C-alpha cells in the first residue's frame, strides 16, 4: 500500500543520499504525490521512476525531485520560478519548503496540463504557487528576479532570461544538452556566474523560443 | 467543440463557486474569449488558467474574472473603471453584465495593444466601452465618479485618484502588493474606506505615477 511504499522510498533516499535536509526530508513526507497522478498510474505513486502524465511529459523519478529540492538550497521565505509544471507535484514539493512567505511561480507550455495541475494544487490548499502558461524559457519577468529558477525539462542551453531574472546571489539548476544531458548549478555573483557540473541526467526536451525548436 | 468547451468551464465555475449570479453567468457565456485572443491561442479560449497573450500581459484565469466580477457586485447601468485593457476580454465582460446602459471605461498605457483592444470591442458592438491610452493609476477624471472600479493589474496601494473618482457607496476591487499580492475589496463611505481581503493572486504590476514606479 501507498503509505508504507512512500514511507519505504523516503527512507531509500535518505540512506542512499539522494536528500538530507529536514525540510526536504518532510516536504516529500507531506505531498501527497498521488493527487496529482491521473487515476491509472495512482497505484505506482512512490515507485521511484518517472511516469508519463499527458501530452509526452512526465512526472520525474522521486529520487530527482529530492535531489533538485536539496541540490538548489532552498529556504523559507524564497521566491522561485519553475519551468514546466507538469502535473504540478515538483512544485508543490517546491512550497512546501519556501513555506507560506514564499511564492512558487511556474510555467507550462501546454494549457491543459497547466489546468489539472492548478486544480489539484487549490484542492490540496497550495495558495503560494502561481501556475501560468507560457514559453518558459523566457522565464517569467513580470515576478522577477528570483532567489531560486529550476526547469523540469532539459535545454539546449541555458536561456539568458532565466540568468537575468536571477537574484544576485541567486542560484539555478536545470538539465541542458542538445544530446546527452548534465544537470547544471549556476550561481550568479556580481558580473559572474559559476556553474557546477553536476552529473548526467534525461529529462523530456524543453521547447520555447530559447530551448527546442 | 469550443462552445461545448465554454458551457463546460462556466458549469465548471458554478460548482467550483467561482460565479453564482445569473448575470455573471450569462456574462460569460455571451462574450466570444476567442475574439479576444492571437490565432495562436484561439484554440485554448476555454482552458482555464492565467495566459501569457504578448506584450508583458498575462491575462488571468476565467475563473479569476468570474470570481472579479462577482466580487464587484455590479448592476445594470452602472458606470465602471477598468484599469489595464489588456485584450479587452474583461472590458466586454464588464460591459455585458451593467448592460447597453452602463460604461466602461478602460486605460491602458500600451497604445498598440489599446488600439487592438478598442478596434475588437468595436468589431463585435461593445460601443458603451472606450479605451484610453494613459497612465491608469490616475484613473479617469473626464468621465467623472465611478460606481465601480478595478484595475487588472498589481498596484502598492489602491492609488488615491481611484478612491477621489469612486462615488459614494461605491466599490474598488484590485490586487494589492509587489509579488504577495492580496485581492482587495474597498467600499468608500463618506470620509471611509472600508476594505476586505478577498485572498492570495498575483498579477502583473501596475506601473505609474500613484503605482510601481516605472
Amino acid at each position: 500500500d501507498l503509505e508504507e511504499q512512500k514511507k519505504a522510498v523516503i527512507e531509500k533516499l535518505i540512506r542512499e543520499g539522494y536528500i538530507k535536509s529536514k525540510r526536504v526530508i518532510d516536504a516529500l513526507l507531506k505531498v501527497p504525490r498521488e493527487e496529482f497522478l491521473p487515476e491509472h498510474l495512482k497505484e505506482y505513486a512512490y515507485v521511484d521512476t518517472p511516469l508519463e502524465i499527458g501530452y509526452g511529459q512526465t512526472i520525474s523519478a522521486i529520487h530527482m525531485v529530492g535531489m533538485m529540492c536539496e541540490l538548489l538550497d532552498l529556504k523559507p521565505g524564497m521566491k522561485v520560478l519553475e519551468i514546466g509544471t507538469g502535473c504540478g507535484y515538483h512544485a508543490a514539493v517546491t512550497a512546501e519548503i519556501v513555506g507560506e512567505d514564499g511564492l512558487v511561480v511556474s510555467i507550462e507550455r501546454i494549457p491543459e496540463l497547466a489546468e489539472k495541475a492548478e486544480r489539484t494544487l487549490r484542492k490540496l490548499g497550495y495558495d503560494n504557487v502561481i501556475v501560468i502558461v507560457g514559453d518558459g524559457t523566457l522565464g517569467y519577468e513580470p515576478l522577477a528576479p528570483y532567489d531560486r529558477i529550476y526547469t523540469t525539462a532539459a535545454g539546449p542551453k541555458i536561456p539568458e532570461p532565466l540568468i537575468r531574472q536571477l537574484k544576485d546571489g541567486g542560484k539555478l539548476l536545470m538539465p541542458v544538452g542538445r544530446y546527452l544531458q548534465r544537470l547544471v548549478l549556476a550561481e550568479k555573483r556580481g558580473d559572474e556566474i559559476i556553474i557546477k557540473d553536476c552529473g548526467p541526467v534525461a529529462f523530456v526536451p524543453l521547447v520555447g523560443k530559447e530551448g527546442f525548436q
